[PDB]
């Protein structure tokens, strides 16, 4: 009760080759290898001795290379210890092989492995009305939780979704196939937006999911913008009047007139309260969009939902972001917040 510990012992690491590069973890993960080539950022499976299951574990070898990468890192990093949410990806473990700050360089975050991104879940199978109940269900839950903290993803898109052979999601890698995704505001940014850009994205996979092909392939930003008009319509006067960019206002204008397309033409064979909710997500208004805790008890989700059940996040203090620090400032403060790292519970 009043006992403390008076010190500490640093676990002992060992060093191997994985992706042609010297990864050196504690000895408690074992069994690395490599997974996605790359494309989530240096990751590796293994399995953890400790609480004997399968992780992933992501090494940072270029964190403070200047100062926009370290305080990138140390915003990552504080993010990634405050998300405590099923459907989020929060940290197991946060290590580095330096036992000082004069020699601290590389991070490594550590998380539950969960075998796929919902990109290789699509292409492996037509999923069925009651596997994207549950998909799109997890996504908005974890989205309630993160804008609930005041946070926004910014760039929600299959590749940034983790999902397990049971069907467990959980969201990856906050932002700031890449513009399939991203909400028409933040495209051709016409204004301090929202937190139903992310809404807008989960429409989009939604949509997706439902058909099995991409709502929005643009081939560039114009392309994207009339392929979006075509199917929600030409904006009206007053929802001009509300976005800032004049730019925007002007280009939009000279495009050709289109009404808001009938939405059970475009998804076809689909449960009508798919739809109905597709259509309270894919609208260009912000301030009309329905939000992730609205969506949530959308009748859609019936079988899901569960107010009880559906957490907030706590606080989030980013009053960090109004600093401006060195590289050795912000790479002092992420060494701090490695080594005050308290692992969850067993
Ligand atoms: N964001 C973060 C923070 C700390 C540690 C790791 C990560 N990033 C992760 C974590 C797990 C996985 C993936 C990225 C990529 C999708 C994927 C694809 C294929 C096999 C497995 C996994 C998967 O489980």
């Amino acid at each position: 009760s009043h006992m403390l510990e008076m010190s500490q012992e640093r676990p002992t690491f060992y060093r191997q080759e994985l992706n042609k590069t010297i990864w050196e973890v504690p000895e408690r993960y074992q069994n690395l290898s490599p997974v996605g080539s790359g494309a989530y950022g240096s990751v590796c499976a293994a399995f953890d001795t400790k609480t004997g299951l399968r992780v992933a574990v992501k090494k940072l070898s270029r964190p403070f290379q200047s100062i926009i990468h370290a305080k990138r890192t140390y915003r990552e990093l504080r993010l990634l210890k405050h998300m405590k949410h099923e459907n989020v990806i929060g940290l197991l473990d946060v290590f580095t092989p330096a036992r000082s700050l004069e020699e601290f360089n590389d991070v490594y975050l550590v998380t539950h492995l969960m075998g796929a991104d919902l990109n290789n879940i699509v292409k492996c199978q037509k999923l069925t009305d009651d596997h994207v109940q549950f998909l799109i269900y997890q996504i908005l839950r974890g989205l309630k939780y993160i804008h609930s903290a005041d946070i926004i993803h910014r760039d929600l898109k299959p590749s940034n979704l983790a999902v397990n052979e049971d069907c467990e999601l959980k969201i990856l890698d906050f932002g700031l196939a890449t513009r399939w995704y991203r909400a028409p505001e933040i495209m051709l940014n016409w204004m301090h937006y929202n937190q139903t850009v992310d809404i807008w994205s989960v429409g989009c996979i939604m949509a997706e999911l439902l058909t099995g092909r991409t709502l929005f392939p643009g081939t560039d930003h114009i392309d994207q913008l009339k392929l979006i008009l075509r199917l929600v319509g030409t904006p009206g006067a007053e929802l001009l009047k509300k976005i800032s960019s004049e730019s925007a206002r002007n280009y939009i204008q000279s495009l050709t007139q289109m009404p808001k397309m009938n939405f059970a033409n475009v998804f076809i064979g689909a449960n009508p309260l798919a739809v109905d909710l597709l259509e309270k997500m894919l609208v260009l208004d912000s301030d009309k969009r329905i939000t992730a805790a609205q969506a949530l008890a959308h009748a859609y989700f019936a079988q899901y939902h569960d107010p009880d059940d559906e957490p907030v996040a706590d606080p989030y203090d980013q009053s960090f972001e109004s600093r401006d620090l060195l590289i050795d400032e912000w790479k002092s403060l992420t060494y701090d917040e490695v080594i005050s790292f308290v692992p969850p519970p067993l």
